């Protein structure tokens, strides 16, 4: 990896464009003002150590960078002397101060999450210079976020039908491995996926965060066994029951999951299920019970028959809310489509037809790692402030169509109000102390990670109120 | 180092205990399921695919431990087929017994075809087809980046040669802008990469060397750019000193084209009083070579541009082309940069034409919808399996969800054939073997381990190819 070749290619001529005599670029990160009043921070750490710490600039990166440049812009604008300097007076190691909340941080829109400034006047072109690489922090911190407002639409009605929250945790899996863009994306958005919950089908989640950021446990998300449309159909489709029958006792002690909808959904619970092999089902213990999984048609109209079908092939109890539920070695999961709009439609659906949400997990895919967009929560990389000739202006953009992509300006700080809630100084008022210490923390400075923070930690900053 | 591992869905570990017993063969095979309507795909990417993560040796004593460890705390349960992945070590030095056959990449093939098929060349490795079923449908991705950028293309060129006369300069119209609303490096580099199927403007230097490393090209570079500004370069010199920026900014380019955004205050403001009557000097000065592009990043998309255009022809000598349209002088142009996604930059074009302004006027950047607001549900990208040998029988197998027709997938052995009409045709069962349809389209492209055939990103362009390019 090259960091030379790691940004957007006209930041490449930004080092010309900048006022004369300038010795100071300093800039800010934030999510612009389910309205998603609050972001999880998330992700930073990861780029920190894989793409910025340490030696990231060498001889050979500065001549390979020249080389390509030459030929993208058909001209020889690349600063090979400013990247020269870097190699020589620091070894390769970024001067560039970086503040940030801490990982985890429950934030409401609108605040200051992190700051980016040079720390020697030569490299004032470099803040910039990695926008590209921190802004992608969008994903981990959108992903995060977008999981953590599912968790409290399952924690609301989980303790409306069943009266805690038992198993809260594991009620959204993330299936989105195959419907992601890349390998690296897999990862980093199944990362940021359990920060807020424990199951997970994307392996590279587990690896990303053992290396750059650590739990007590073994692992960070577990699995259960489960099939798919290719090891049922391939019994041939007069043969499902064999397939069905096959796999249950194959895993007779563990959870498995089982498709069920290879040919008719409703057909299969109430007929296979419910009659041919139901005697190999309510003979399974509470620990490991049948998922059934429908995976086709409107997600809530297929839940409320594959349950109304189960409760009377099965023997329903009813809990001490009132909610109906199955005996416990029978569940179902919801894994099609699932994103935070039709997972709100599903749990209040159940709630109308008196079931509990014990009955029920959620699998999501695409809506979960790949239909999110810095769109969303309006994640913006602005300078706010340079100190041109010795003396330090506040910066800002103020576009007149658009008073939403207005910025802040000059040096910032984050503290806590009086009562307790977040706000975002200006202009360094911050220097006052009529608000505190500034919240934010210097994660790294010349090249090397200053703090930085366990897995376990940032869950627990991501915690529900409900759950605290 | 990347362990193949551990690089599949989490179930697919304990898929080797799910299938029929005595099952020699797992057949499975790759479509853009039938449902801007997205009629033809693009197909490319897999060749990344393979050389990056299923060529060579794969497969080690160590990733083999590695992944034991892992899955027991994973699963709570040892269900890792440690067995038949050391089988596969001690057998082919830990090349992967897989064949996979393919379209050539660059191919536009309508929905609802066979774009390639996997298949284990072992009878132990009946298993090993699916697990690999995660790596291979990423292909979703820069198929949909390729497609939907070549949606964009017939748009700009339908409108460039109405307004024009002509489509010189087409493949410059969209730039690619995506590089910080991606979820990753690696995604910005395939999606760019993608991208420059079709055009060969780019701001993601990353899909660059994705290029030359996986596909290559005659010419040194892939894509290319400009110098332009951001608003920081701008902003930083202050509220009042707007003009001074932008003075330093084109002076500093005197010779090549520079972007410049405009909008950073009032975009009206500086394009009717700053680079209008101010700056005009320095402007009509410019070569044809080196324009000076004027870029708004805020506001309506269509209406920014409409009256960006219009005080932009009250200041600048407009003619009128051949066609009837307006069009600044050369030395002017414009760029629109933010919003636009294949929605709104029909909705652009269609109202430049109603307002007689010439296409020739204006480009186009995208970020997040060139690269990053994309699933796999638009395409309707699926893998499944359609044939297996148990018991020494073939039997062709599919999946008919009662609720959903879409869902529906292919039986049998498939092949690729054109039609006497010249369209696409997929025939299943293994009735490609008849020979009445003409050679199967579908090469192998991997085997056991080593990459059989590959293209040059020279012969992906000319396969992806518009209609209306090769008539003119
Ligand atoms: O009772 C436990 N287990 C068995 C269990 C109970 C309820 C349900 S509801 C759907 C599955 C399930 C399974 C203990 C032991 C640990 C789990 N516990 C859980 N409590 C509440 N809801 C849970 N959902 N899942 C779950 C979701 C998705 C998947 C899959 F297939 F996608 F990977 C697998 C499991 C676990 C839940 C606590
Ligand atoms: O002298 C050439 N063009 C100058 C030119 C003409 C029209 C326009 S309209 C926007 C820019 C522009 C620039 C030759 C040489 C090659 C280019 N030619 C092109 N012909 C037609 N349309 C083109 N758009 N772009 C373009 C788009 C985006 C960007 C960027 F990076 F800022 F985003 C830069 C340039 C080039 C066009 C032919
Ligand atoms: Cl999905």
């Amino acid at each position: 990896f090259n960091i030379l070749l790691a940004t957007d290619s006209y930041k490449v001529t930004h080092y010309k464009q900048y006022p004369p005599n300038t010795s100071k670029v300093y800039s800010y990160f934030e999510c612009r003002e389910v309205k998603y009043e609050e972001t999880v921070f998330y992700g930073l750490q990861y780029i920190l150590n894989k793409y910025l710490k340490g030696k990231v600039v060498t001889k050979e990166k500065i001549q390979e960078a020249k080389d390509v440049y030459k030929e993208h812009f058909q001209d020889d604008v690349f600063n090979e002397k400013g990247w020269n300097y870097i190699l020589e007076k620091y070894d390769g190691h970024l001067p560039i101060e970086i503040k940030a909340v801490p990982e985890g941080f429950v934030i409401p829109r609108g605040n200051v999450l992190f700051t980016v400034e040079n720390t020697d006047p030569e490299c004032y072109w470099l803040t910039n210079w990695i926008e590209t690489i921190l802004v992608q922090s969008w994903y981990p911190i959108t992903v995060a976020t977008n999981s953590r407002e599912q968790k409290k639409i399952l924690a609301k009605y989980l303790l409306e039908t069943s009266g805690n929250l038992d198993g809260l945790e594991y009620k959204l899996h993330d299936f989105g491995y195959r419907g992601v863009s890349s390998q690296e994306t897999a990862g980093i958005g199944a990362s940021a996926h359990l920060v807020n919950f424990k199951g997970t089908d994307t392996v590279a989640g587990l690896a990303l965060i053992k290396k750059y950021y650590g739990t007590k446990d073994p692992v960070p998300g577990y699995s259960v066994p489960a099939a798919e449309h290719s090891t049922i159909t391939a019994w041939g489709k007069d043969h499902e029951k064999d397939a069905f029958e096959h796999i249950v006792t194959q895993f007779s002690s563990v959870p498995v999951s089982v498709v069920s909808d290879s040919y008719d959904i409703y057909n299969a619970c109430e007929k296979i299920w419910g009659e041919d092999l139901r005697h190999l089902i309510v003979s399974r213990s509470t620990q490991a019970p049948l998922i059934i999984r429908p995976d086709s048609g409107n997600p809530l109209d297929t839940v409320l028959k594959v349950l109304e079908i189960l409760g009377k092939k099965f023997p329903v109890t009813e809990n001490s809310k009132g909610y109906k539920l199955l005996p416990p070695y029978l569940r179902v999961i919801q894994g099609d489509g699932v994103d935070i709009n039709t997972l709100q439609e599903i749990v209040e659906g159940m709630k109308q037809k008196m079931w509990s949400i014990e009955n029920i997990a959620f699998g999501s895919g695409g809506g979960l790692l790949q239909k999110l967009t810095r769109d969303l929560l309006n994640c913006s990389f602005k300078c706010s402030y340079v100190v041109t000739n010795g003396l330090g202006i506040n910066v800002f953009k103020d576009p007149v169509a658009d008073p939403n992509k207005r910025s802040k300006k000059g040096r910032l700080s984050l503290h806590r109000t009086p009562a307790g809630n977040f706000v975002t100084l200006e202009e360094g008022k911050g220097d006052l102390e009529e608000y505190g210490q500034d919240l934010l923390h210097t994660v790294f400075k010349n090249g090397k990670v200053t703090k930085s923070y366990s897995f376990d930690e940032i869950r627990k900053n991501a915690q529900l109120n409900i759950e605290l």
